[PDB]
């Protein structure tokens, strides 16, 4: 409740300069969220380890005995596709991803942070239902044909495909052949993703600093020259707090990290506590509740009225639009 | 007594008499000389940066990034002194380094950064050429080649010579252009037998990504020596048979325990040797 | 005779006596043998393409798209018949082929699609291994390679085999994977001497790009033999002494008029032969 205001006074100078810049970009209309599997699992959506438990047992007879190595975990849906066909690969996807699960309160907080675009690696339909409940239309892009046939110039860019054109495995990149042919099969989804990052403010939700998507995006940033690009923000929702040497390494790679285990004290399995303590700390900084300094009320009224010194008179029915 | 590998041996012994056989020697051979496996060094970068050892099985993210995190934080001189203290050791010659050189190969390519195969060469007296940097491809003085594609410590114990870190695997074709290109010519012209690797190594799958870009029936198919303890599944064997490899497994030829590596490497190789 | 041409010869003879010298046979040695140059072929399409022959000159666009339009519109059998009409020739060998084999080359790599260097090696008894298609890289019978990097008409007088169309030159890394590798493996391990190109040939610009991908001082700088009528200016000479082409210019060594090509080719090679 009022815990967020006494969290806010315990923030250091790094996180305050992240919240001031994420919220200045939402007001400018240059904020884009990059949504991963973390907000999908907070709606009960079938994770990809629950699929890879299906394939290894329909391809090796028995369920798994021991942990998955990274050699095996990447390649089990490719062994199932090559050996056991392509209609059975799409059958297992049809068995688990016919769910109609609910949207978590985090899907509401992303959209209430008023984004210009939403990019997602999630192949679910959960973020697309939540956008249509509200009074804004997003042009969903999940294939190559949807970019030139775009409609509304606010894109929901699903860079990992989607199952709108059926529950077929050729529409969603899942395998390892789909991870190495991505620049060949998706030339226009990649260029549209890299242009939004180059032109907007990016916040990553639902990742963990080791992912195939975060690492292939920080490699693209290594190719760009110095100080030409805005550094993306990265919200970290993990049980363990971040160590200081890791936050140095990812800030030199171009990530501005807001650790959620460094702001609140929560249990190891309470993921909505960690996601809501960073999202509500952005949403209640915009809906201006963290102003208890009595000289921050001066540069808030000044930042909205010092434009209007160039005009002579302003109507009073127009001043109720200056203050939103 | 054997299933379909009896045709696999006969091409190898034909390649041994022709002098057209190249072994791709790995760390599964060099760990037999009680050489320090690489995970011990990652723990040293772990326990100096974190302030504590690894409590359990750490994440694959920080399996390639703790060598780089120590590189970017603690510098270059501190990273270089640890490569002295863990690699300036003397290890004896394994029987396999006699068994690999028993077949009299055409070339020896390896991803091992030690000098253990570089010791069993001059001990047995077979004169090879050690190429490990870009300055040794053009100054190569022999038609037979010992190609250390991951660098070695000849010029010293520095980080500039050897491929360890994460950046050295990505920025690799942009740093070793002629050692990457000399390798793919060797695989095109001579018969390749892998030994000392799993079916999930970084160096093994990056070859199979290249093999698919080649034309069908243009390459002779590479052989693989599997010495993992658990036997290969029937679906795993067909997945690498339909990707270029021809696996010769040790777990289906002999019966051994779960910690009997040196008995497994010899039983496959002596089966290859005694046919010649 | 300046020292620069002297220092070019004193290496090339030492590379020929050590068997590390590789000649890069170019389009110059075929036109001296009066083999049909490609511009009369692009005339032959342009007599059935646009319906009327060349009233004026050509553009560099039409130098690269007039063949491709004929194969698309007139079909596939009409393209191969024109290659059939002009390449059923028995032209003799020039002496310039014999001056190439006179230095005992380690390899001979050419972008010429004629059998003229094939017959020049068969008469002098120099047995090589012709690799033109991709089923010959692994099926090679020897280690001395005759690498036709543009294909040859051994399979037939059809447009599939030889890179001539505009689509054939852009998909060269996707139709000739190994020969694009087998060429660069030879450039790094030998001394390359170019014969038969301008400074602005398309095959020379591609080799100048790959040397930019290489490191500084990691390669022996190849030699270029330029046989143009007008002598190269000293300013242009410095621009290729750092991009990777030492130049032996034929016009600055002897006197010849504006059409004595075979005089300019024969002069520079006899300085190499009589030196050995």
């Amino acid at each position: 409740g009022e815990k967020l205001k006494e969290v806010f006074l315990m923030l250091d100078n790094n996180v305050v300069e992240c919240i001031k810049e994420i919220t200045e970009s939402s007001r400018n209309g240059k904020l884009v969220f990059f949504v991963g599997a973390g907000v999908s699992t907070l709606s009960d959506y079938p994770q990809w380890w629950r699929l890879v438990d299906k394939y290894h047992e329909e391809l090796y007879g028995s369920p798994k005995k021991g942990n998955y190595s990274s050699d095996e975990y990447l390649r089990i849906p490719q062994i199932f596709y090559n050996v056991k066909g392509e209609m059975a690969f799409d059958g297992i996807l049809k068995d688990f991803f016919q769910v109609d699960k609910p949207t978590n309160p985090i899907h509401d907080k992303i959209l209430a942070m008023n984004p210009a675009h939403v990019i997602t690696t999630n192949y679910d339909n959960l973020i697309d239902t939540a956008c249509w409940k509200r009074g804004k239309y997003f042009s969903v892009i999940s294939a190559e044909e949807d970019v030139a046939n775009a409609t509304s110039s606010r894109y929901l860019l699903k860079v990992a495909g989607d199952f709108r054109k059926g529950f077929k495995g050729e529409n969603v990149v899942l395998k390892e052949d789909d991870y190495l042919n991505y620049d060949q099969n998706y030339p226009l989804i990649s260029n549209l993703m890299k242009t939004i990052i180059a032109t907007h403010t990016i916040v990553f939700i639902g990742y963990g600093l080791g992912d195939y998507n975060i690492n292939m995006l920080l490699n693209w940033v290594r190719k760009l020259q110095k100080d030409s690009f805005h550094k993306p923000f990265f919200i970290r929702t993990d049980p363990s707090p971040i160590e200081n040497e890791t936050l140095i390494y990812y800030e030199n790679k171009g990530l501005r990290i807001i650790d959620a285990a460094s702001l609140i004290d929560s249990n190891e399995y309470d993921y909505l506590e960690r996601y809501s303590a960073v999202m509500d700390l952005l949403i209640e900084s915009q809906e201006n509740k963290f102003i208890t300094k009595d000289d921050e009320v001066i540069d808030y009224i000044y930042g909205k009225i010092s434009p209007l010194f160039a005009l002579q008179y302003i109507r009073k029915i127009d001043l109720k639009h200056v203050f939103e």
